């Protein structure tokens, strides 16, 4: 019997199989990273660093929390991130939505922090 | 020690090499596994988020160049732009429009998450842009 | 008697009188002309001719009439007057409260072609 | 004719001027008035206006450039500015403040209207105009 090509066979197997699972954790990986950029990168006001309660788009398309954006134009009336004179605020439901169905699939912690925050600042869009 | 018993210990340590390999090799499949199971449990998100809040109720796509009217509802910029061209009002509420504001989150999110879905759904998304900065 | 006196007085009287009237007819004509011209230049939309009914005022601080402003914003996305591009429209409470003030000094014909108009366009914020 | 004759129709002719002449008077006199009734008439019309309608709620004076909020109110340039300092939310109706639009109509009605008023309401108006853009 050949026992050299038992091993040889079981070998390649095995070396095949490490191959797949590096793949699959690079691909995990990777995945996970993206949803954190937006999780932490796209969706957290940069005045507050809370993912966005009450969202507001300024005419730059840029977004903050109502509370936060309404305290900063108290003091200036120019966009925080990009400094151009502040001409329009429009709420968005659509981003409060999406934040809610992000938000309820992180820890509880992090859900009672964002239920907390929203009765704090009396947010009355997010019933 | 005799034939029989260097035969016996032979077989053993050749044994003990296969059963060593067979547990590396399930146990790799293990982890394998749960990394997929891990990283389809994130595409399951993306997508429930995705089909769910981030479509144009207009085109039924997700937002290209989302805008956000005064009423805080959302449209593809084209889609908005057409519907515009015969009314004045908002498709979801018909609250009459004031402003139009392009929204860089909600473009940003979608770009971001739509880059991990499959190649059929990247290339549709390019598609669709393509299509629509087209002149006519 | 100073006959001659007599007549002189009287002459240089009615001199007086006259200048008075001359002046009070001018001061007369100069306001009427500056109320009509608020009426017929100011408060008077450029794509209908009517009174604004509905008045917005776009961006540019131009105003228009709600229905006016909405048929052409169907074609351009430029000011009628000075060719801006349109990014914002309010209404204006203000603007309406003042026609209707004014419009409720001028004739019944007036009134009714602005009653009229109103109910045709479905003008909802004028009650 | 003899001379009572001759004297009383002298009479009659100096008394004819006389009355021709009282008679323009007076009827010089009522046009006057009649103008001048017109005119009063058309001032009270403007100062009803710019009283009732064209004041703004926080300073109690004819708008100084006028502008309008997205919720619709008026308030004048300088005023709403302060109160923004402190709130973002309209002084009238309470609602968030989401734009700031000058209105030129309101503008060149009050400044049409109260060019026809008194020199103490003028000048007041150019006083105000000249404290608010003083340096501070
Ligand atoms: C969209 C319409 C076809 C479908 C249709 O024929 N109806 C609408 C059905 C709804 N579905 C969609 O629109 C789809 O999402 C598409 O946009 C789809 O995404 C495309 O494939 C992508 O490009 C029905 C016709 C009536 N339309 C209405 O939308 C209803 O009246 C309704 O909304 C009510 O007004 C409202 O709900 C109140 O109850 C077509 C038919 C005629 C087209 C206009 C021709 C003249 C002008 C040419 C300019 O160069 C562009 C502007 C345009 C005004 C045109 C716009 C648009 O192109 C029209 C309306
Ligand atoms: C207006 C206030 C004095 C009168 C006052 O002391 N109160 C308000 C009374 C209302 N009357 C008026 O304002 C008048 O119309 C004046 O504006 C008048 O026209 C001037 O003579 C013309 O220049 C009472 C204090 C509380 N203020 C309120 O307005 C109430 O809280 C009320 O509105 C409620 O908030 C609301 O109704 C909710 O119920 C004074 C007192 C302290 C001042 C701030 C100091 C610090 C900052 C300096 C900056 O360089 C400019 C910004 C500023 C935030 C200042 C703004 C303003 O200058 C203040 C508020
Ligand atoms: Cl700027
Ligand atoms: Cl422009
Ligand atoms: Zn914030
Ligand atoms: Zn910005
Ligand atoms: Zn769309
Ligand atoms: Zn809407
Ligand atoms: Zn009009
Ligand atoms: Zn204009
Ligand atoms: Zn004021
Ligand atoms: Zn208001």
């Amino acid at each position: 019997k050949d026992f050299e090509a038992i091993i040889q066979a079981k070998n390649k197997e095995l070396e095949q199989t490490k191959e797949e699972k590096e793949k699959m954790q690079a691909q995990k990986e990777e995945v996970l990273s993206h949803m954190n950029d937006v999780l932490e990168n796209e969706l957290q006001c940069i005045i507050c660093s809370e993912y966005f309660i009450e969202a507001v788009t300024l005419n730059c398309a840029h977004s903050f929390c109502s509370y936060c954006i309404n305290e900063w134009m108290k003091r200036k009336i120019e966009c925080p991130i990009c400094r151009k004179d502040i001409k329009s605020k429009t709420y968005s439901l659509v981003l409060d939505n999406c934040i809610n169905k992000m938000v309820n699939n992180l820890s509880s912690e992090v859900k009672e922090r964002r239920i907390v925050l929203i009765r704090e600042r009396k947010a009355k869009r997010l019933f």
